[PDB]
């Protein structure tokens, strides 16, 4: 190792007395040095002095085979060994400073000038062995618990002297450090306790299903081929489709892909002597319970496209030569608004072209879309003409990155033509349902994710899915791309957001 | 020693796998003072205030018998002291005592779960993970058990509920018997507790008694003397009665064990159906004199809806209901006079009425117009007629926060009633409802006015007579406000009102009471 | 046979506490400190409180938290620390007259006691001294560290053994009274024997435990809080009511900004929009402000009122808008504009959902175009210091009024005049406000910790030495006085205000007056 001013730490030499059993761990996982995750920088000589090259805290989650051995134990003291690789040939300048920052820490920003103080140690970047640091665990409690995110001492790493080489004229230089660690002799397990496979530390996963039988969540209609392009504009707003990977849902996203484009109402039927009947429609939510307004723009499902729009409500007629039926009415949801619709407030009107007053009964009915005039990709108006509160467009993205739509395709009334549409969405509804329900915990910032093909085996393209729900690729062209609707989604590991993808 | 073994006792093989944990010699450099426990409670076990249980045929494998958190909060001695001290160390012996016949068969699992461990199912399959201890049935001698203590901080708080080794024990297979007649033994289980060779409190505090752990402890008063919940009489009667609808929704006399009250129930004992209101006074040549009323409470504030269906006090029945109220006359001699007005239930029509919403109508019979003046007034009761225990309407036709309905019940268990029957010659009623309540309001305002800390789920009730010192009966009181208990019978049961109630002990819901 | 004295001196048992003995296998370095500084009494940052007959028995005078904030030579060492351990001595000493008689009681609360109510009864079963009024010698209690975990964080206030005194006997005086008489009293503290800091790291200035200082400004070189001009006046009025509920000017002391407070000085009484104009036939030119935030930023609707910087007085404002025109001739222009504020009801004003209405009767047609724009104000007609209609005609979410001031105690006000347009009076309007601007700065720039309930300042001349006033800081952001007049009391603005320490909320000021 390397001589550094701190003084040894006890491991389970202290937790014994009041922990009721100490577990030991395989002899074999000692010897071996297995990759952190997050543990990976690149030095380029555009760099500034000061960057945060990484930060980790210590823990299980440093190791797999610690992080998976730590789902049937309870505690876990002790501290580890860490390894730092630096590639770099002999003419090459600069020096980077490693430090071990206490547990206990305001949050921040640390400049140059302070990350010296600590107990550190600078490795330049001609250096050709791996270079040994130690990890203790400083602590203030006898032992740790495996389920709770405690505090505990950091390991910190940013460029202290600038890199100063030549470079030709395809690849400049790019000097990689790849981080390696192993549990010291004094690790140790605490309790036994049955298996929990709902942990904190798990890997995402995604559901093995072809886009091409996907369910779009904007219309209900299944998704008809994936693209990407940058005519369209690059920060939306639609308020369907959007969910944290987390688990939680903003906007206006439905649990289930039916609820989609719908809506539940009381609904009140005065004929009047012009155009017809109008109906007024107090909404509801769709399981059957009150609405109140609140920090959502609508009640779930609500349309969150502008047009001309008709539906479906299952009339009732009082009048004896028949007794049930359906027809439709008109809706609009376009821009300019001339209506007093208040989805925001629960309250919509409706009518129907035509004359010999009907004889109506109120039923609380429910509705199911028909076909839109006039789509426009712009919100609709939720209140009058006042503002309501609604989620955050898609963004920011890094330079030449470019949004990946779902696409589908729409039932028309246009007399000019019948092309497309066509409705574009950042996720399918299997895919929302699917991290509503397993609620999984975010690591850093963002996925890697891989679209390779099922049989041949050749990979497709690379793309990262941030955090906030939405995908982007690395393109730089000119017009759209399709791409085709076979392979499938793997999950690769996080990366932070400062990642450069591989063009396409 | 005792007759015939052909019985199990051999416990002996505990062999649980935990290493010793230190005690107090951990705690004691960072404590400010020295301390110690009376060296003659280290020696005789004793009850916990939690060591009821019973196993009834009834039951099924997976069935949670009992749970204990190791603390103060297990032993008598140790409750008691906890009031004085602040903070705790150490680890505890625990006895269990299981003596069932020689007639019965099964088995129970008692397992050591350790802190931080979620709360929940705990289903069959997980508990035998743990350190466990095979038991049966049918042993003589009691069953001993060390509970450790695992932890991290060098000493817990006595305030507020920290995390600590648990002992849960849950009946693996089920009992049954091979008695050749007639019926199936319940097994009932008792539990004994001390503490360790290495238990110390930490630091001196003033004696609050007003502590978490206390005890429940119930108002000696006979029923006899108590005054109703639902209308200003005296309780005349305890009756059971298997025939009368066992799930109402009464909106009076209801409140947690804790201190929280549910419902229109008021604090004080002459509120009841009583309410003071802002009343205009008009006349109509048909009625004769209507009376509009905007109700308040009795204190004095103002009315606003919330999350409660009516004032405190409202009645909560449906019928036609006679008043007496104060009036003052405009008219030369007499100035001040008492009237009997009357007003219906449900009339429904465009006139409710709708306490919800603080608005009341009243009307009076008189040929002759009164010269009446605006007031404010006071209404109670004073004659009913027609007189149907069912909840009435509140507001127009919407749906309001109420409280739940009395519910739910073991099978066979009936709910115990104060209530009079006094036979009367009716004039409209053919099905005769009497006065009846759940609690007298003596209950309610001890319960309001002493915020319990309730411990597992009911309490274990006896009803002594005083007269002759002899038990009647036993009853589970659940900590949702309610008394029942054990009957299988057909027609009603009556109870003398000369005994007064005690507090046994702590209880889960499966317990199966003696029948009665 | 024994005896047994009638008289024995005052004193605690304590047993002793281990400190650096317990931490040292799990903790990284253990670093001792100058061994002059546990030779010495040093007052503490929170080192004021005052007794009054006003007072009534059960009353809690103080409380103080063993910790590094204890001592300003602590206080300093604990920014470029993370742990510490071990044990302190605080002293008392009290500036009480032959006259006063009355007892207090000082005891040590143990940590994680129930932090409710204390009664008289039980203050005196904890670990406790006895202090006469009357007392001249300081007296000294230990506070030693009772703990359960290895050791403390300095970025943690955490839970720790508590040092709080409460008054026994009421105070009463043989005079007449009631008078004015108060006792004042101070702590003093001092490190253990015990005592030491955990880890080392680097030293950084904005950490708690730093002593919370002020500009260097004299009133005369600022600026107003709620309108764009400087500051003409400082002065305590008992006439206007005494709990405004002003949303401009409102911050915390620890920089939590809260209603609509802009942190430029220049975003106040002022916004931006997006303005789409419409002729008529009468009414004149009448244009449609959707508001945004004046860096451009989109807004939602919340919890706060209004956008930032948006007036709260009630009255109609003349504004100046730049606008680009149309015809020939000219290409941009400069026009003023009026805006309906206070509650006219006569039109359709919600700035909480981002609308606002504004016309000018006519000059020929007027004909321009939507655009982003920015309006300031120019003028104002009709002053009422009401809120103005932030919703069209229901509730929004508001800064609370200022309160609570103890009897006796009145605001300080700072005064600006105004640009006003009127036909009958020549009297100028005035705008109080609690705090002007460089005072709302240098918050929210800082994170300074509160760590007790009231801040005492003074104020003083630059060139004299000689004190005007003492006044006390609240945690909400206003200033407190004590005064006992009838009419207004202008005061000089030549001078500077300047921190002096942290007292508790029941500290009582010294009378001012003329
Ligand atoms: C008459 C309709 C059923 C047929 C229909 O109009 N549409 C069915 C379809 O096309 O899928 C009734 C059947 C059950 C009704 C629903 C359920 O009763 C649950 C719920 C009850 C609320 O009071 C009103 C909404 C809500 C949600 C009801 C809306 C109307 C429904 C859906
Ligand atoms: C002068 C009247 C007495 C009227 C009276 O004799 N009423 C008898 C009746 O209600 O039948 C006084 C006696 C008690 C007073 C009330 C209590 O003293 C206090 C109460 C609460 C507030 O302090 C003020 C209102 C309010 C509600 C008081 C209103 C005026 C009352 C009602
Ligand atoms: C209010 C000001 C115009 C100022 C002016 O000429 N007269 C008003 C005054 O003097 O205050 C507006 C007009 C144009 C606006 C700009 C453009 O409309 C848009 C532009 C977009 C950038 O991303 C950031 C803001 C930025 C740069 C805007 C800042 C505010 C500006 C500069």
């Amino acid at each position: 190792e390397q001589a550094v001013p701190i003084q040894p730490v006890a491991g389970a030499a202290l937790a014994a007395p009041a922990a009721g059993q100490i577990n030991q761990i395989d002899p074999w996982i000692f010897q071996n040095f297995v990759q952190c995750p997050l543990g990976e920088f690149s030095i380029s000589p555009r760099n500034t002095p000061g960057e945060i090259l990484f930060d980790l805290a210590l823990g299980p989650g440093l190791n797999p085979y610690l992080a998976h051995l730590s789902a049937m134990y309870t505690g876990w003291v002790g501290n580890m060994e860490v390894q730092l690789v630096l590639a770099g040939n002999a003419f090459t300048a600069g020096k980077v400073v490693v430090a071990l920052v206490p547990p206990y820490f305001p949050k921040g920003s640390l400049t140059t000038a302070q990350i010296t103080c600590f107990p550190h140690v600078m490795c330049d970047v001609r250096t050709l062995e791996p270079i040994q640091l130690p990890l203790l665990d400083v602590r203030r409690v006898l032992w740790h618990a495996t389920q709770d995110q405690e505090e505990s001492m950091r390991l910190v790493c940013m460029l202290y002297t600038p890199l100063r080489t030549n470079s030709p004229g395809d690849e400049s230089f790019v000097v990689s450090g790849r981080l390696l660690s192993k549990p010291a002799a004094d690790f140790n397990f605490v309790y036994l306790t049955p298996p929990i496979e709902r942990t904190i530390y798990r890997m995402v996963d995604l559901p093995v299903i072809q886009p091409r039988l996907c369910t779009h969540a904007r219309w209900p209609a299944p998704v008809y081929g994936l693209l990407v392009d940058p005519s369209l504009p690059s920060n939306p707003q639609w308020q369907n489709g959007r969910v944290h990977v987390d688990g939680t849902l903003l906007g206006t996203t439905p649990i289930s892909g039916s609820w989609v484009s719908c809506f539940a109402a009381e609904a009140a039927y005065e004929f009047q002597s012009g155009t017809g009947e109008v109906a007024t429609f107090t909404l509801i939510e769709q399981d059957g319970s009150a609405y109140v307004p609140g920090d959502r723009a609508a009640p779930l499902g609500y349309p969150d496209f502008s047009g001309q729009l008709e539906i479906e409500i299952q009339t009732e007629t009082t009048k004896t030569g028949d007794k049930l039926k359906v027809t439709t009415f008109e809706m609009i949801l376009g821009p300019t608004t001339n209506a007093d619709q208040a989805p925001y407030q629960g309250r919509v009107f409706a009518s129907v072209t035509a004359a010999a007053s009907l004889d109506l009964v109120d039923g609380r009915v429910r509705a199911v879309p028909r076909s839109i005039y006039g789509f426009q990709d712009t919100i609709p108006e939720y209140n009058d003409g006042l503002l309501v509160p609604l989620a955050p467009p898609i963004g920011p993205f890094l330079p030449g990155e470019v949004l990946l739509r779902f696409r589908t395709y729409m039932r028309q009334i246009d007399t000019a033509d019948a092309a497309a549409e066509a409705i574009d969405c950042a996720l399918p509804q299997e895919f929302v349902s699917w991290f509503a329900s397993n609620a999984f915990t975010v690591q850093s910032e963002a996925l890697l994710l891989r679209y390779r093909n099922t049989l041949t085996g050749q990979l497709l393209f690379e793309c990262k899915l941030y955090n906030e729900g939405y995908i982007a690729l690395s393109y730089s062209g000119s017009g759209p791309l399709t791409f085709p609707t076979d392979g499938i989604f793997e999950v690769v590991s996080w990366v932070p957001r400062l990642y450069q993808l591989a063009s396409v």
